[PDB]
């Protein structure tokens, strides 16, 4: 009796909802107020739960069910095809919290909903956020949640609901489809929603980039009276935001790897509503994902990727699909499988329970790292996920111009003027030039558009990291394919410039000892104040005895470094040749002053 209520009328402002007579339900009917026909954008459903928000069962249709206690918010969600999926959030707050869900609208829009909990301080200001949970659901649920759904609430006695309603923001149609939804699977999602932009700024100390986060799109209420203005606690301190991404297809590791190799937004490799086939996906995205899948099907150790590639190129099994896939694009296979192997090793080391094989289908957790902070600590509840740290990369610093791409005939759309502008933007953001990195065309695409990240390397564990040099002639030797293809051919590659955040300048060390020399290991340990390997440090020294300098960035520093293209071309007439110092533009030499490296330990 009197089960029914009207959330968007009675609880728009405030309602004390009676739970004493058993279950309460409200139709959330959007059909009168919003026609999803010819709309592309985001529905943001929210309500604030006050006193009596503990010991409740909440539901949206039969699709999403939440259980609340004082210390936890637990939920189970339906998925498109993989069956139900359960998450437990340990509360960071003790007072009110908002239930938020995002429903993307449009035939071309993403095939995931977002769920997240914003916890307030004692005085009712937004202070803490849960992980952003991304669930790939059926086309039917995506459509229904944008039309009519029912909200159920039950105790086991009343609950204070306020600011119940729904808002909408249209996707910007001036940006092509890939770019348009690029931040759907990042913490910058919060920058799409007017009430949370400043929350993101205060918690991450990163910009809400106008051109990447829909700035200027009108965020408007459709029903009820939801929170639209910022009410962020002014005392909010920096903290890592986590975005947990479920892949219904079970191909998370392959999709993550394709994102990192190709520099393609992770959303583009997610579930599609209707079979898509973007030019960037058919050329790089799908083939790279497919190579990881074929490697998994071969049942080979991730420790052996470089020997599997070598074997495929020099002593292949004819008609073996993995060998043939490697042979088609060997250098892409090197970048692809050494990235996936590093991700699998990192996953394995996150928990005793974790196995290489659980990595294949694990959720991705995207971490919004705090600007400048040298360490980006993962939340405890991310230990069962594939971690990717969001740091600015080269693509954020290319500035205005046509699309930059890497070819044997040279870097496209990359003038001295564009480099000077990029350099100026980097030093204005406190980044410091540390040297040149030579890579393959595919290596450059990955590092610039995907970001620098750990790859497995055939070398001593203690000397692992990104190998660069202050001397562009050293880098130049690596600015080509790492090994020949199946016909014994090597392509020229790309010269890159590498910049570290200014926060790392005290950890840029130098020794007269030879890098990668077993006899230098204890002396380098003494210099950096702990045994190798390098963490958030770099070491500079002779490449070989008496030789030219090189620099190793520890992988944890390298992740935070930015690579942009050099205007030093690779000469395709003289593949394997020495750098002609006459091919170095004076405008580049002028911006290439190197740091004052630390030569004695701090203590
Ligand atoms: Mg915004």
């Amino acid at each position: 009796v009197n089960e029914a209520f009207d959330l968007w009328q009675e609880c728009a402002t405030h309602c004390q909802l009676d739970l004493s007579q058993g279950i309460r339900s409200s139709e959330l009917d959007l059909t009168p107020l919003f026609e999803t026909s010819n709309e592309e954008g985001i529905l943001h459903y929210s309500m604030l739960l006050g006193e009596g928000n503990e010991g409740l069962k909440l539901a949206i249709d039969n699709a999403l069910t939440l259980h609340t206690t004082h210390s936890t918010i637990n939920f189970t969600s339906e998925t498109a095809e993989s069956g139900p999926r359960s998450y437990s959030y340990i509360r960071k707050g003790e007072n009110n919290w908002s239930l938020n869900w995002l429903v993307p609208v449009g035939d071309d829009a993403p095939a995931s909903i977002k769920i997240f909990f914003l916890e307030q301080d004692a005085v009712g200001l937004n202070r803490y956020i849960s992980p952003i949970y991304s669930i790939e659901v059926s086309n039917n649920l995506l459509n229904s949640l944008a039309h009519k759904s029912t909200f159920y609430i039950r105790a086991f006695s009343m609950v204070n609901i306020s600011s119940a309603g729904v808002s909408y923001v249209a996707a910007p149609q001036q940006h092509h489809r890939q770019k348009r939804w690029s931040e759907w699977h990042t913490g910058k999602l919060l920058c799409f929603l007017d009430p949370f932009d400043a929350f993101y700024n205060y918690v991450t100390q990163h910009t809400c980039n106008p051109d990447d986060t829909w700035e200027g799109q009108i965020y408007r209420v459709l029903a009820g009276n939801p929170a639209t203005l910022d009410t962020t606690a002014p005392s909010t301190t920096p903290a890592v935001i986590s975005h947990r991404i479920h892949f219904d297809r079970g191909n998370s590791l392959a999709s993550l790897t394709a994102h990192q190799v190709c520099g393609i937004p992770l959303e583009s490799l997610a579930r599609t509503r209707h079979p898509r086939g973007w030019e960037e996906l058919n050329n790089c995205g799908y083939p790279v994902r497919n190579l990881v899948s074929l490697f998994i099907l071969a049942r080979l150790s991730w420790d052996r990727v470089e020997q599997v590639i070598h074997n495929a190129l020099t002593n292949p099994t004819p008609g073996n699909a993995l060998d043939d896939a490697i042979r088609e694009a060997p250098e892409r296979a090197r970048v692809t499988l050494t990235l996936a192997a590093a991700q699998v090793n990192q996953f394995d080391n996150q928990a005793a329970g974790n196995t290489p094989e659980q990595a294949q289908s694990a959720d991705v957790v995207s971490l919004s790292c705090s600007a400048g902070a040298l360490h980006c600590s993962a939340p405890a509840d991310s230990a069962n996920a594939l971690l990717e740290r969001e740091h600015p990369n080269g693509a954020n610093f290319l500035g205005a111009g046509e699309a930059v791409s890497f070819t044997t005939r040279g870097t496209r759309n990359w003038s001295s003027a564009r480099l000077n502008h990029a350099h100026q933007q980097l030093i204005a953001r406190g980044y410091v030039f540390v040297g040149y990195h030579g890579s393959s065309l595919e290596g450059a695409q990955s590092i610039v558009f995907g970001g620098i990240r750990t790859r497995t390397q055939a070398l001593d564990d203690v000397w692992q990291g990104l190998y660069i040099s202050g001397d562009p002639a050293v880098a130049y030797g690596y600015a080509q394919d790492q090994e020949p293809d199946s016909r014994g051919r090597i392509r020229n590659g790309t010269m890159l410039r590498v910049y570290v955040p200014g926060t790392a300048t005290a950890y840029l060390y130098e020794t007269p000892l030879t890098l990668a020399d077993p006899e230098a290991v204890d002396a380098v340990g003494h210099l950096i104040g702990h045994p190798l390997p390098l963490q958030t440090e770099a070491i500079t020294g002779p490449e070989e005895a008496g030789g030219r300098p090189a620099t190793i960035l520890g992988w944890e520093l390298a992740e935070q470094a930015v690579a942009i293209p050099s205007t030093i071309p690779t000469d395709p007439s003289n593949i394997g040749g020495d750098l002609d110092p006459s091919s170095i533009p004076d405008e580049e030499s002028d911006i290439s002053a190197l740091p004052d490296n630390v030569t004695k330990p701090h203590h």
